[PDB]
């Protein structure tokens, strides 16, 4: 779906984003857009954070990764929405 190019980026994670990547197995400062959305996804299925019935929704209010994405809801499938909700919470290197 999204370029690969952009999926390639070398990112430096902001504090919050770095500590989320970090509980679940993370080990380095230094990512790409794809390892930050593995890290993630892993994070998601570690605490069950999706929708039983329709397993693409998301809930993540009262939680970090509610307060690094902005929203209390979302599919997983809008993939350049979640692009734009990991960009504010890190640095392009
Ligand atoms: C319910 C749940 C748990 C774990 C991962 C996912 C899930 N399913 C898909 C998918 O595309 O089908 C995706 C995905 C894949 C590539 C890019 C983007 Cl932006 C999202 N994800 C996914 C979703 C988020 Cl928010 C973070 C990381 C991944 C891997 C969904």
């Amino acid at each position: 779906q999204i370029p690969a190019s952009e999926q390639e980026t070398l990112v430096r994670p902001k504090p919050e984003l770095l500590k989320l990547l970090k509980s679940v197995g993370a080990q380095k400062d230094t990512y790409t857009m794809k390892e930050v959305l593995f890290y993630l996804g892993q994070y998601i299925m570690t605490k069950r954070l999706y929708d039983e019935k329709q397993q693409h929704i998301v809930y993540c209010s009262n939680d970090l990764l509610g307060d690094l994405f902005g929203v209390p809801s979302f599919s997983v499938k809008e993939h350049r929405k979640i692009y734009t909700m990991i960009y504010r919470n890190l640095v392009v290197v």
